[PDB]
């Protein structure tokens, strides 16, 4: 067992929200996908308890109204999956968690992979086991084993390393790299307050696909160009074309049944209000979308458009993107 090395973490322990750029759904059936590790992020504290058992959790987080509480039974198993991957033991004296970081959870976000990594991060600091990210990672990896099925890994990737990602299933499991950018993602991401599921989501994509073998064959090589082309896009630094491939791949979504009602209001004001591009992100048919913005200013002007012009946004956020290099 790892007996604790320091009393009280002094570290910044933090795991970054995430949103899919490209190719949600699609990755499925074999196609890359570009998912952003954002700024934001969920930061964890931990100290010693002396005399008193387990794991106290003190989540701080500004969750949307309700999350916390519908997540806290998976959260408890998810803690304790990494307490035991870490071989931490919490039978004498425990610890007192305290969660934090400006970061929004949400549907969507992967806000339980944030939790997990910043967990991770926090218990090597105060156990001092020098975790490499690799090992933060497969931490959080296990933990997130905890909330509802099933991690993919896209999650916990995007959480440990930030920045952008090239995720796809290679050659029959996810493979990771980083992608590098020199420029800014201005991002508005939105909550519709609708939660989806993903494995019923993507079961029904399934059955489209063996309902309908040639045409999704048709809209999965028409993904297969778009993210080609993204992949362009940004090491060219094009955001204006980064944009426009947003909504080609949003449209793609619609005609595999992914989006809804509340999501196409979002991103029809967005793309009015002057969104370089905008598209559902992740699951779908609930959830959240990502606008892309030119600029901090023009995010205000969205931000301002979806206030006064779209109900549908129930949550409305201002993330970034940071880049890889000067």
């Amino acid at each position: 067992m790892s007996k604790p090395v320091k009393s009280k973490t002094t570290g910044k322990n933090i795991g970054y929200g995430k949103v899919i750029l490209f190719g949600e759904h699609f990755v499925v059936h074999g196609a890359e996908a570009i998912v952003a590790g954002i700024s934001e992020y969920t930061e964890c504290r931990l100290e010693i308890n002396p005399g008193v058992p387990g794991l106290q959790v003190d989540d701080q987080r500004p969750a949307i109204p309700g999350y916390i509480a519908q997540k806290r039974d998976e959260q408890i198993k998810a803690h304790q999956l990494v307490l035991d991957h870490l071989k931490v033991d919490l039978s004498g004296d425990g610890l007192k968690m305290f969660i934090g970081g400006p970061l929004v959870p949400s549907s969507g976000i992967g806000a339980s992979a944030s939790d997990v990594v910043a967990f991770s991060r926090a218990l090597s600091e105060l156990y001092q086991l020098n975790l490499t990210d690799e090992e933060v990672n497969l931490s959080a990896f296990v933990g997130e084993g905890g909330y509802h099925g099933t991690p993919s890994g896209a999650d916990n990737t995007a959480a440990t390393y930030g920045g952008l990602i090239l995720y796809r299933r290679q050659n029959g499991k996810s493979v990771f790299k980083p992608i590098a950018f020199q420029q800014r993602l201005y991002l508005v991401v939105v909550g519709t307050g609708i939660n989806a599921s993903t494995a019923k989501v993507v079961n029904d994509v399934h059955k489209m696909k063996q309902q309908q073998p040639v045409q999704f064959k048709r809209l999965y090589d028409n993904y297969t160009h778009i993210v080609s082309q993204a992949r362009e896009a940004l090491q060219k630094g094009d955001l204006q074309r980064l944009g426009q491939l947003m909504n080609a791949n949003h449209d793609l979504c619609r005609q595999i049944d992914v989006s809804c009602r509340e999501l196409e209001s979002i991103v029809q004001t967005c793309r009015t209000y002057g969104a370089l591009g905008a598209k559902l992100s992740g699951t779908g048919r609930g959830g959240i979308a990502v606008a892309l913005a030119a600029s901090s200013d023009q995010r205000d002007a969205i931000v301002k458009g979806l206030k006064a012009k779209c109900p549908e946004a129930k949550f409305i956020w201002r993330y970034t993107v940071q880049p890889s290099a000067a």
